[PDB]
């Protein structure tokens, strides 16, 4: 499908899939990215007005780039004051993540059950929080809940602001040359800037790159807002394709297994995992009574956290990065709304087996089974402790 390929170029920037309802399970452990947001940052949408503004003072616009240029300028308009916010669609994904937990598992949130949920301090990411509690206790007023927020939770939630050495590779690490070499092999600007502009050729390298890089960041962001406008017909397929490629490589490189962060982004991440099992492992014994934990954070939490669990093909380390792209897909691991679930049953003969779902579909551990995907909760809290381990080794190569 020409249409899903190009939804799925927006990488970590892809608004949440479309999911479907359909033993029950004791207890969900859950964590949950904040749903569909607005940009971020403004620096995108200047970068492209800027350029086209200049353009325009010296005849250098087509009819089509003086359209763009005031659609950019009316994007700026819409998102002023804005910035960051969950949109009415990042809502919705919430409901629905809630609502299909809901009906999938009315047993386990039925009657009296007891919900716990956290989120940072980022409203974001407590706004979606609200909007999945709120679709809980919709369907079940006699839920019991306990909600809680705020930076309190940094140690698990945002680990990657707390480690001295994993700020300064993302700021000043060696994956930002690569990255650079890479965008300068991958993105051809000429075709998109032809476009709009007269004369593309005349651009220098650096600036071409970084003008097509931006508008692709505000035309990837769109879909997101809830704002009935699109700018994604503003490229074809392969050029999507290509915008792709380089963003994936950023968040790999910067926030998973890349060789050249020596697993320092994932290690990161032992104390939310650390908590994770501790959580499952209190409901199992009886000092919890939870039906579930929730928690809602940002797209920094799931990757490295994912990674570190060692779903399949997310922890891989690859050498080449012209290869990253085959074996790891930014929006496979963290759309917006991304989440994972681990799903606890009994069974009949009272033995503990996990289920992992990322994003809702089920998740593949590299230990075995005999029947995937449920896993012996043993088998994979030893795994899990086992990766935590490494997560303490690799650290401890950093200060």
């Amino acid at each position: 499908h020409m249409q899903t390929k190009i939804q799925k170029y927006a990488g970590i920037a892809m608004p949440y899939p479309n999911r479907t309802d359909s033993m029950t399970p004791f207890y969900i452990n859950h964590l949950g990215r904040h749903g569909a947001r607005f940009p971020t940052s403004r620096k995108a949408l200047d970068k492209v007005e800027k350029v086209l503004v200049s353009a325009q003072q010296e005849n250098g616009l087509t009819s089509e780039g003086m359209a763009l240029l005031s659609m950019i300028r009316r994007l700026s308009r819409l998102f002023d004051g804005q910035w960051g916010k969950l949109s009415k669609l990042g809502e919705t994904e919430q409901e629905g993540i809630a609502g299909r937990m809901i009906r999938n598992y009315p047993q386990l949130f039925s009657n009296s059950a007891k919900i716990e949920a956290i989120a940072t301090y980022v409203p974001r990411s407590i706004n979606s929080m609200d909007a999945f509690l709120s679709c809980m206790i919709r369907h079940n007023p006699a839920l019991q809940v306990q909600r809680s927020e705020g930076k309190q939770y940094n140690h698990i939630l945002r680990f990657f602001d707390l480690n001295k050495s994993y700020v300064n590779y993302k700021e000043k690490g060696d994956w930002l040359p690569i990255y650079k070499a890479f965008v300068h092999k991958k993105i051809s600007p000429v075709p998109i800037m032809k476009k709009f502009l007269l004369n593309p050729e005349q651009y220098l390298d650096k600036e071409a790159e970084e003008f097509v890089m931006a508008l692709f960041s505000v035309a990837a962001i769109l879909p997101d807002t809830s704002i009935p406008l699109n700018l994604e017909d503003l490229f074809t397929l392969d050029e999507w394709h290509r915008y792709w490629q380089t963003q994936n490589l950023r968040q790999y490189m910067s926030k998973s297994s890349a060789p050249v962060g020596k697993m320092l982004p994932v290690a990161i991440a032992w104390p939310l995992l650390s908590e994770f099992i501790r959580s499952a492992q209190e409901v199992i014994s009886g000092k919890s009574d939870y039906q579930a934990n929730f928690r809602f954070a940002h797209a920094e939490t799931v990757i490295p956290f994912v990674s570190l669990m060692g779903i399949e093909k997310t922890d891989v380390q690859v050498c080449r990065p012209d290869s990253v792209s085959v074996y790891w897909k930014d929006y496979e691991i963290s759309p917006m709304a991304a989440n994972v679930q681990w799903l606890f049953y009994r069974d009949r003969d009272q033995r503990i087996w996990v289920k992992i779902l990322l994003n809702e579909e089920a998740a593949a551990l590299p230990i075995s089974t005999a029947c995937f995907p449920y896993y012996s909760w043993e088998k994979t809290r030893i795994f899990f402790n086992q990766r935590i381990e490494m997560a303490k080794k690799t650290l401890s190569v950093f200060n």
